[PDB]
Formats: C-alpha cells, sequence, structure tokens
C-alpha cells in the first residue's frame, strides 16, 4: 500500500542528497547515517525542528538514477563512531530509510522543482531543497519497497 507512505509525507520538507560514489550511499543504507558539509547540516537541522518529517532524497552522480529515501530521525551530533565514508564534514544524522530501491531519471522527468527554477527535479546542488508537492510526488514514484514497515518511522512522528 501507499497509505501509511502518503501519511508520512504529510507536511514533510524535501532535500536532494548528490553523493560521488555509490560507496558512500552503500553505507547510509546499511548504517543508517548521513553526513555532508556545515552549509547543508545548518539548513538539515534547521527543518529538522521545523517539520514533522524531513525527506533526503538520494541520488549518486552520474548513475542517472536515485537510489532511495530516508527521513531524519536526528538532528546531527559529534563524537560517534567514525564512518569511513570515501571522501571538513558535519555532524551525523540518524536516517529511517523509507524505500531503498533505485528510480531512474527518466521516470521523473515530468516533476520540475520550483526552487530550482523549475528545472527538472534530477537537477540540482547537493543539499538543493524540492517544494513539497514535487517532492511528494518523486518520493511516490519509487517502486515500493515491501522490506520496510513504515509503522515504526510514524511512531517517530
Amino acid at each position: 500500500g501507499t497509505s501509511k507512505l502518503k501519511y508520512v509525507l504529510q507536511d514533510a520538507r524535501f532535500f536532494l542528497i548528490k553523493s560521488n560514489n555509490h560507496e558512500n550511499v552503500s553505507l547510509a543504507k546499511a548504517k543508517g547515517v548521513w553526513s555532508t558539509l556545515p552549509v547543508n547540516e545548518k539548513k538539515l537541522n534547521l527543518a529538522f525542528r521545523s517539520a514533522r518529517s524531513v525527506i533526503l532524497i538520494f541520488s549518486v552522480r552520474e548513475s542517472g538514477k536515485f537510489q532511495g529515501f530516508a527521513r531524519l530521525s536526528s538532528e546531527s551530533h559529534h563524537g560517534g563512531s567514525p564512518i569511513h565514508w570515501v571522501l571538513m564534514l558535519g555532524g551525523v544524522f540518524k536516517i529511517d530509510w523509507i524505500c531503498r530501491r533505485e528510480l531512474p531519471f527518466t521516470k521523473s522527468a515530468h516533476l520540475t522543482n520550483p526552487w530550482n527554477e523549475h528545472k527538472p527535479v534530477k537537477i540540482g546542488r547537493d543539499g538543493q531543497e524540492i517544494e513539497l508537492e514535487c517532492g511528494t510526488q518523486l518520493c511516490l514514484l519509487f517502486p515500493p519497497d515491501e522490506s520496510i514497515d513504515l509503522y515504526q518511522v510514524i511512531h517517530k512522528m
């Protein structure tokens, strides 16, 4: 079903995450964590206090796809175990994955982002915010990830 998904996405905020390599997105998927440059870190922290859900939509550059999307479960924090990213970085955000499946850019060509000059939503710097309705429709385009139970995610909202 898509109903619990739509519930999680209600009045969420959305941010485009651009990764230069698959290694980091695979690490994020396995450990449920993300880290970013401080300009994006501050923006994500602000949004985390501002909305019921803050959704990160990941795309590896030159891959022609999105690799999934996740919901912030924490503000950034420092001092934990060091993640061996393939690389100045900010704190670590804890994330809950909502969909770990891919979506090719060819399937999102009809979605434009008003907060990036209405360019196709695939286009944007790392950290680009995606407007509410564009971001919702983008997440609904991903194939269902039947391995995730959103009941757990809903309780954190």
